[PDB]
Parts: C-alpha cells; sequence; structure tokens
C-alpha cells in the first residue's frame, strides 16, 4: 500500500509520518518511508528551494517552473518508491504529487478543478509514471508566506474533496494513529 501524507508547511506531517508507522507496525506491517522534497540528494530539488531564496535569478517567478522541478525530484526517485512498495507492506510519502497540485493552484489563484492541478497530474503521475497513492491523508491544522499558505490549506481540502489522484482522508493534529491505521489498511 501507497500512502501520502500531504499538508502545509508546520502543519506536523512528520510526526503524523511516525505516529501511523509505529500503529502499522504495532498491527504487525512493514512500514518505509521517504520525504519530498529531497533536499541534499535531488539537484532539482536543491535548486527550487535556493531559488526560493532569492537565488537563480527569476526561476521562482514561474509556478509552473517551480512545480517541474519539484517533479523532476520525484521521478528521479520513481523506481525506489516501486522498489519500497515491493519490499514492505506499507510505503508512507511525507509529501508527494499532491504538494505539487496544490502549491501551484494556491499560487496561480485556480481551484482543484483547474489547469495546474490537471496539469500535474498528466507530467507526474501519466508521462514521468509515478506511481499513484492508495490513499492521500491531509493533516488540516489551524495554525502552522502566510497568504499562500492558508489559501494552499483550503486548495488541499478540495483535491481531498474531489478525490484527486486517488482517495483521501482529512485528519487533524488529535487523530488517533491506530484508528487511522485501521481505516487505512486492506
Ligand atoms: C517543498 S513543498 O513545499 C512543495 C512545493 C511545491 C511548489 C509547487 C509550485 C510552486 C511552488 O512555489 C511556491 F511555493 F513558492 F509557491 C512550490 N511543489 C512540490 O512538489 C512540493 C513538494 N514536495
Amino acid at each position: 500500500m501507497l500512502i501520502a501524507i500531504e499538508g502545509v508547511d508546520g502543519a506536523g506531517k512528520r510526526t503524523l509520518v511516525e505516529k501511523l508507522s509505529g500503529a502499522f507496525r504495532a498491527a504487525g506491517r512493514s512500514v518505509a518511508t521517504l520525504a519530498f522534497p529531497r533536499y541534499g540528494q535531488s539537484v532539482a530539488a536543491d535548486i527550487a528551494a535556493e531559488a526560493l531564496h532569492g537565488e537563480h535569478g527569476d526561476l521562482a517567478s514561474s509556478v509552473y517552473a517551480m512545480a517541474t522541478l519539484f517533479a523532476l525530484d520525484r521521478a528521479g526517485a520513481v523506481h525506489t518508491i516501486q522498489g519500497l512498495c515491493r519490499g514492505y507492506d506499507v510505503v508512507i510519502l511525507d509529501r508527494y504529487v499532491a504538494s505539487n497540485a496544490a502549491y501551484s493552484a494556491a499560487r496561480l489563484h485556480e481551484n482543484a478543478a483547474g489547469k495546474a492541478a490537471a496539469w500535474v497530474q498528466r507530467i507526474e503521475f501519466a508521462r514521468l509514471g509515478l506511481p499513484k497513492p492508495d490513499w492521500q491523508v491531509l493533516l488540516a491544522v489551524s495554525a502552522e508566506d502566510a497568504e499562500l499558505q492558508q489559501r494552499t490549506g483550503a486548495v488541499y481540502a478540495e483535491l481531498a474533496a474531489q478525490g484527486w489522484g486517488g482517495r483521501w482522508l482529512v485528519v487533524g493534529a488529535d487523530v488517533d494513529p491506530g484508528r487511522l491505521a485501521a481505516t487505512l489498511a486492506p
């Protein structure tokens, strides 16, 4: 089973990942995890971060340019992902494709049924061959550029509402991880 944990920066996705990992292993399931973007590994990720800190001329000004860099990062990992899906019962990704749809649409003031969200699907899942997650779990919290983080949170909820790329669940900060693991388990 492939699971992506999503949400805005500061939402506390890592803690969820760890909580879920323990709940799955308590239920007798092997678990592997990966975090995106892969800063310090993917040159594409690293240029993208660097660009948001004012490096690389006008790169940050294009949403699609940033989106593309983050896609190329995930694509470089596509074989690792598929490998972990064969090697372990449950594979949990801290951020995945939906992050690109949410930050891009937010940025462009578009909704989940808009162009950017559909572009991300075409590029990442169809063209680049990233496998679609079985579940996407939106960690949606009150308090994690504030304008964009709030709007990205909203777009994310919209992705979950439309079933973008697959089934979702939306959860809060105090979700019970054992209950969540039983819900997600085949
Ligand atoms: C690194 S996480 O915040 C992220 C952001 C964007 C993203 C997409 C478009 C524009 C963008 O720039 C900015 F955030 F400034 F809006 C970021 N795309 C991703 O795939 C991931 C991941 N993982």
